[PDB]
């Protein structure tokens, strides 16, 4: 499967592309202002995961630092990132089914729309300024906006005991974008497509 990557936001992003222990394609790029990368996904992976980093330093061997969605300090991610990060998440070939969501539950750090780029479903937006309107206990001093798990660390928040309900904190998420997961629990916003279809994550969609 193809992936486009773009950067619309005004700001260079460092795109990751991981399933948790392995990179996806490269795993991870700079991406300057309106900046497209495309990367092969093989059909079959299963809890993929691309996001963005913001105000990374890397040197020459591709190790640093970022203030969102650091991977151990890697340009190429082999893990997932740092909170907060909002994350678009695939299941790829899944019983000849592509799952796709947009995820609030690491936090949120940049603006994201995830549309397929074939046809046959539709995509997913959390486009609003959920690091503004940020409630301060979440606020992340790097930049972006924590999840309450993240933050706090309770079996309510973080959904341990696999009971947990909706709370202040999911609650704004979800205010602001009701297409993407808010809290583990929360009523699916996966998007079913055929197999094998191809997409397009954009940041910044709006502005």
């Amino acid at each position: 499967a193809t992936f486009e990557i773009v950067n619309r936001c005004s700001y260079t992003v460092w795109a990751a592309a991981s399933k948790g222990d392995a990179a996806l394609d490269a795993g991870g790029r700079q991406l300057n202002s309106g900046e497209s990368w495309t990367i092969n996904v093989e059909p079959g992976t299963n809890g993929g995961k691309i996001w963005a980093r913001t105000d990374c330093y890397f040197d020459d061997s591709g190790s640093g630092i970022c203030k969102t969605g650091d991977c151990g300090g890697l340009l190429r991610c082999k893990r997932f990132g740092r909170p907060p990060t909002t994350l678009a998440e695939f299941s790829l070939n899944q019983y000849g089914k592509d799952y796709i969501d947009i995820s609030n539950i690491k936090g949120f750090n940049v603006p994201m729309n995830f549309s397929p780029t074939t046809r046959g479903c539709r995509g997913v937006r959390c486009a609003a300024d959920i690091v503004g309107q940020c409630p301060a206990k979440l606020k992340a001093p790097g930049g972006g906006c924590n999840d309450a798990c993240t933050v706090f660390q309770t079996s309510e928040y973080c959904c341990t005991t696999g009971k947990c309900g909706p709370t202040e904190y999911s609650r704004f998420f979800k205010r602001l974008c009701p297409d993407a997961f808010s809290y583990v629990l929360d009523k699916p916003t996966t998007v079913t497509c055929p197999g094998s279809s191809n997409y397009r994550v954009t940041f910044c969609p709006t502005a």
